[PDB]
């Protein structure tokens, strides 16, 4: 029971990321399970607006399917703040084990009460801080910078705690604003560095991974809902394969953004054994401070079941 459907799919990275090659992927795997009666048509690099766009017209049921970052999703679920907190996962293994098991769950059971389907969990990444006006190689280089963060209070709270200048901006807004140094600097993925080309104009390179940010991919529930049983398996059978070559390609290409980064003569600077440490303790009391605005059960079962990973 599958019928002729043509399903719409935005995003707002580049489509040469590894995730906009996940969701050519995914739009391969719905056709072959559909005998070309399902085509998924993506629009990469921001196309249909950022996250925040893209979250809306699934609700509305104008889009039928996206992947965005959790950070955006707080603004309608507060307990999905928990992952811009810092150091929550050692490595992308506790990240895997910890988002596909009962705490991941959780949260993606949330989605449904707003409109949302979350078919499962793919990666964004551990991100990594870039700007233009100086090195950052202490916690003390951070005073003060004109940071882009996501549009959450958690994003916004944990850096002006680090003594950023926070600015909540979309995505789809910052390359503009790094080259005409509307703001000073940023932080994503590497991945995400190299294929937005944020390289372009951003000097300076932090390898500080302080937080792990997962992707939710999406679906309308609306939509959803009016499919058969048979469409909604390939979606669900497409959404399971395209997280695996997903994670592969996230992760293949951290490591290819580091080497050409590197070979490309980005000034790639990290944080001191120590410096990081200067970095736990000024959190530490902010990031207690923001457990009343995640959700107590959230925050610590999230970082129970971190602990029980690694
Ligand atoms: C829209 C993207 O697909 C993703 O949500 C974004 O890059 C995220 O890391 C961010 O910095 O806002």
């Amino acid at each position: 029971d599958i019928k002729p459907r043509i399903i719409r799919f935005g995003y707002g990275l580049a489509d040469d990321s590894p995730t906009g090659k996940a969701s050519a992927h995914f739009a391969e795997v719905v056709s072959k399970l559909s005998d070309g009666k399902m085509k998924v048509k993506t629009f990469g690099n921001g196309a249909l607006g950022p996250d925040e766009q893209l979250i809306n017209s699934l609700i509305s049921g104008s889009g039928e399917i996206t992947f965005v970052s959790t950070a955006p999703i707080a603004s309608l679920i507060p307990e999905f703040g928990v992952f811009d907190l810092p150091f929550l996962f050692d490595n992308e293994k506790v990240a895997d084990t910890v988002l596909d098991g009962p705490e991941g769950k959780k949260l993606l059971d949330k989605l449904p009460a707003k409109g949302l389907i979350g078919l499962n969990y793919w990666e964004n990444g551990f991100r990594n801080i870039t700007n233009s006006r100086h090195e950052i190689s202490k916690l003390d280089d951070i005073g003060g910078i004109k940071l882009r963060v996501m549009q959450n209070q958690v994003a916004l709270s944990v850096f002006k705690g680090l003594g950023a200048n926070a600015i909540p901006m979309p995505f789809t807004e910052l390359f503009t604003a790094l080259e005409t140094k509307t703001v000073d600097g940023q932080e994503n993925p590497l991945s995400t560095i190299q294929t937005s080309k944020f390289y372009e104009v951003q000097p300076y390179l932090t390898l500080s991974n302080h937080v792990y940010t997962p992707f939710v991919f999406l679906a309308s529930k609306k939509w959803f809902d009016q499919l058969s049983q048979d469409e909604k398996d390939v979606i669900t059978q497409a959404a399971a394969d395209s997280q695996a070559f997903q994670r592969k390609a996230s992760r293949q290409g951290n490591e290819d953004a580091l080497k050409y980064l590197k070979e490309h003569n980005v000034k790639v600077a990290e944080f001191s054994t120590e410096e990081r440490e200067k970095i736990r303790e000024k959190v530490a009391p902010i990031v207690e401070s923001l457990k009343a605005k995640i959700g107590k059960e959230t925050v610590e079962g999230v970082l129970d079941a971190a602990k029980k990973a690694s």
